[PDB]
C-alpha cells in the first residue's frame, strides 16, 4: 500500500472537455512549485464493489519510461478516480492522418514519416511486451503526437481491431495487439479510412473466418503490406513479436531515400 502514485486533489485544476469516455485539460501543481498541463481521463466506475485493483496497474504504469510509450503521472480523487496524463498540444493520430488531406492541415505526409510513425509504435509496444503488459486497445486514434512528433502509445489500462481468435473467445495474447498494430498500420498508410470498407461490425467474425484480409492501399509498397499481412495471420503463433516487427520496419525505412 505504499502507493506514492496518487496526488492531491487539490493539486489539479480541471478545464475544457477534450474528448468523449470523458477526458479534460487540466493543470498539475508540481513538486518543483511549477504547474504542468495535464489531460485528465473520467474513468467511471463500478463502485458496488472495489475503486481498488485500479490503482495496481496504476504504480507499475507510473514505473514506465520510453519516449514511445505515453506516461502516467499519477491518480486523484474527486469516489471518481481520475488518471493523470501529458497534455500534447497536437493530438491523437488518427485525426492528424485526417487533417494532413485537408489545405491547411500539415502537409502530405510522405512515406518515410508515415513509417517512422509505425516504428515509434512498434516500439512503444515492443517496450510493453517486454514486460507483459497488454494493450487490448490498439488504434491509431489511441496513439497520440508528442510535441516533436515522434508518437506514443496510449490508452493502455473497437470491432474492427480485434483478432480474430479474441471475438470467438475474449482472449488476449500479445498476438492479439500485433494484430491490432497491424491494422493501425493500415490506418495509418490510409491516411485514417476506416477499416474494411464495405463490410459492417457485424460481419466481420464471419469475413474473417473465411479468411478475407484488410485490402492493399493504392500507394502502399508491396514490402509494407507484407508486414502488416503477417500481423494477420489465423494461427497467433504465425505472427511475429513487436520485436520483429520493429526491426523489419526500422529496415525498410532506413532502405528509403531522404
Ligand atoms: N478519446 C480518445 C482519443 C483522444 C484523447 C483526448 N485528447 C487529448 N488528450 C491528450 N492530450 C491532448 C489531447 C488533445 O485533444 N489535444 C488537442 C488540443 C489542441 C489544442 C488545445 F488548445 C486543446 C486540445 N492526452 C491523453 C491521451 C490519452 C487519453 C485517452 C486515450 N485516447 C482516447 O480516449
Ligand atoms: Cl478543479
Ligand atoms: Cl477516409
Ligand atoms: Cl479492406
Amino acid at each position: 500500500k505504499l502507493e506514492d502514485v496518487v496526488i492531491d486533489r487539490n493539486l489539479l485544476i480541471l478545464g475544457k472537455i477534450l474528448g468523449e469516455g470523458s477526458v479534460m485539460e487540466g493543470n498539475l501543481k508540481q513538486e518543483d512549485g511549477t504547474s504542468l498541463k495535464v489531460a485528465v481521463k473520467t474513468m467511471k466506475l463500478d463502485n458496488s464493489s472495489q475503486i481498488e485493483e485500479f490503482l495496481s496497474e496504476a504504480a507499475c504504469m507510473k514505473d514506465f519510461s520510453h519516449p514511445n510509450v505515453i506516461r502516467l503521472l499519477g491518480v486523484c480523487i474527486e469516489p471518481k478516480p481520475m488518471v493523470i496524463l501529458p497534455f500534447m498540444k497536437y493530438g491523437d493520430l488518427h485525426t492528424y492522418l485526417l487533417y494532413s488531406r485537408l489545405e491547411t492541415g500539415p502537409k502530405h505526409i510522405p512515406l518515410q514519416t508515415l513509417l517512422k510513425f509505425m516504428v515509434d509504435i512498434a516500439l512503444g509496444m515492443e517496450y510493453l511486451s517486454n514486460r507483459n503488459f497488454l494493450h487490448r486497445d490498439l488504434a491509431a486514434r489511441n496513439c497520440m503526437l508528442r510535441d516533436d512528433m515522434t508518437v506514443c502509445v496510449a490508452d493502455f489500462g473497437p470491432v474492427k481491431w480485434i483478432a480474430i481468435e479474441s471475438l470467438a473467445d475474449r482472449v488476449y495474447t500479445s498476438k492479439s495487439d500485433v494484430w491490432a498494430f497491424g491494422v493501425t498500420m493500415w490506418e495509418i498508410a490510409t491516411r485514417g479510412m476506416t477499416p474494411y470498407p464495405g463490410v459492417q461490425n457485424h460481419e466481420m467474425y464471419d469475413y474473417l473466418l473465411h479468411g478475407h484480409r484488410l485490402k492493399q492501399p493504392e500507394d502502399c509498397l508491396d514490402e509494407l503490406y507484407e508486414i502488416m499481412y503477417s500481423c494477420w495471420r489465423t494461427d497467433p503463433l504465425d505472427r511475429p513479436t513487436f520485436s520483429v516487427l520493429r526491426l523489419q520496419l526500422e529496415k525498410l525505412l532506413e532502405s528509403l531515400p531522404d
